[PDB]
């Protein structure tokens, strides 16, 4: 049963957060939960097909990522009974250890993905989905749209996202990955900046 795996990982990485996603007191695992989903982002545009990443701090202290690229693959898979996106965003496999990771230590993760004409939505607490990925409407856009709402049983004392520490980050990674385009927006004072390197 990969249900039964599924949960397995998922509880796996509650316990063990530092392994995981870092120190849990002092700000460096919070942040390295946006810095996670956003390299997934940018796995895409590695691929070929994603050129925008726009990075949202919102005023309810959760972020989102969202991409310009093909849209995680909604088929119902082959070899597990769920949509694809939902084994991504649930499936442990730290060899092969990734955004499930960031699903596990949020409260609440919203996934929206565009594909195919079609807007597919789901919402998961803790990892766990609330139900399996549905359509909720019709798109001419395609990409992944990913935002977290990080535990406050996880993380302590640092629990807000620092804008410097995300544009820190991100001025990095558009630098190293000369030619992705990233946008950081803060919703809080209405702040935003634009990284790329060519
Ligand atoms: C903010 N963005 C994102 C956050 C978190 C996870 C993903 C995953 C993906 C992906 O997995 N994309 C992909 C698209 C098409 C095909 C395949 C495939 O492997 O067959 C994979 C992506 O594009 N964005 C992501």
């Amino acid at each position: 049963s990969s249900s039964i795996k599924v949960l397995k990982g998922l509880d796996a990485v509650r316990k063990r957060p530092g392994m995981y996603i870092g120190d849990t007191d002092d700000g460096t695992g919070l942040h390295h939960m946006v810095f996670e989903v956003v390299d997934n982002a940018i796995d895409e545009a590695l691929a070929g097909h994603c050129k925008e990443i726009i990075v949202t701090i919102h005023a309810d202290n959760s972020v989102s990522v969202q991409d310009d690229g093909r849209g995680i693959p909604t088929g119902i898979h082959p070899e597990e009974g769920v949509s694809a996106a939902e084994v991504i965003m649930t499936v442990l496999h730290l060899h092969g250890v990734g955004v499930s990771v960031v699903n596990a230590l949020s409260q609440k993760l919203e996934l929206v993905i565009q594909r195919e004409g079609k807007i597919h939505r789901q919402i998961y607490e803790h990892g766990v989905p609330q139900a399996p990925l549905a359509v909720t409407g019709e798109t001419e856009k395609t990409g992944t749209m990913v935002r977290f709402w990080p535990s406050l049983e996880t993380f302590t004392n640092v629990t807000e996202f620092e804008y410097e520490i995300l544009a820190k980050r991100l001025r990095e990674l558009s630098f190293l990955n000369s030619g992705v385009s990233i946008r950081l927006r803060d919703k809080r004072d209405g702040k935003e900046d634009h990284f790329h390197y060519e």
